[PDB]
């Protein structure tokens, strides 16, 4: 099935996933001179004080982890957004390389990883039903760059060696989301998609200003997870993003002048 490699990459997707080919397909290039300053847009409210993380996932094409969405315990609401969305897992994406390795990339350029903290909206019940309307989710996402060490992550890096190989899981309880954002919420909003298969435009995309900063060291141990499962031929988990894909008829608003 897919992945990130020649013979089963993003340009494959299309194949399985006809939506790949779509008007509202995600990530897109950020073209910071022509987001415009919008000024219907609330500010970002994140709601993370009561979240309850899981389990950790080497699911064969990064890692997440899942988060407890059976109440309103981290929830995202305000800005672009109506209603409440619960947070129900995050998602990690990286590089091989420092200069590359986020799915949305800024005036083209390329951060060394970008996580998404995906919430499902509580209109629809559940993250299945919800994934199957336009403005069913709202994802967060946060570009990484290579600098200091971000403190919120090492909890996630110290955990990797239990999941290096896909179909691992370890638990993960008591996992505080709020450490992996930046100080800012400055952001930019557009309608789009999953960046991976089933690729459904249901997204309200939500993408972070302000990038963080993790160290080499932090980004260094992503590099070391294995997209293949235990016992067969070593593949490093590196380049598991999505290249940018036609904006199409859609416009990209900033929540900041
Ligand atoms: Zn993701």
């Amino acid at each position: 099935h897919w992945g990130y490699g020649k013979h089963n990459g993003p340009e494959h997707w299309h194949k399985d996933f006809p939506i790949a080919k779509g008007e509202r397909q995600s990530p897109v290039d950020i073209d910071t001179h022509t987001a415009k300053y919008d000024p219907s847009l609330k500010p970002l409210s994140v709601s993370y004080d009561q979240a309850t993380s899981l389990r950790i996932l080497n699911n064969g094409h990064a890692f997440n982890v899942e988060f407890d969405d059976s109440q309103d315990k981290a929830v995202l609401k305000g800005g672009p957004l109506d209603g409440t969305y619960r947070l129900i897992q995050f998602c990690f994406h990286w590089g091989s390389l420092d200069g590359q390795g986020s799915e949305h990339t800024v005036d083209k350029k390329k951060y060394a990883a970008e996580l998404h903290l995906v919430h499902w909206n509580t209109k629809y019940g559940d993250f299945g039903k919800a994934v199957q309307q336009p403005d069913g989710l709202a994802v967060l996402g946060i570009f990484l760059k290579v600098g200091s060490a971000k403190p919120g992550l090492q909890k996630v890096v110290d955990v990797l060696d239990s999941i290096k190989t896909k179909g691992k899981s370890a638990d993960f309880t008591n996992f505080d989301p709020r450490g992996l954002l930046p100080e800012s919420l400055d952001y930019w909003t557009y309608p789009g998609s999953l960046t991976t298969p089933p690729l459904l435009e249901c997204v309200t995309w939500i993408v972070l200003k302000e990038p963080i900063s993790v160290s080499s060291e932090q980004v260094l141990k992503f590099r070391k997870l294995n997209f293949n499962g235990e016992g067969e031929p070593e593949e490093l988990m590196v380049d598991n993003w999505r290249p940018a894909q036609p904006l199409k008829n859609r416009q990209i608003k900033a929540s900041f002048k």
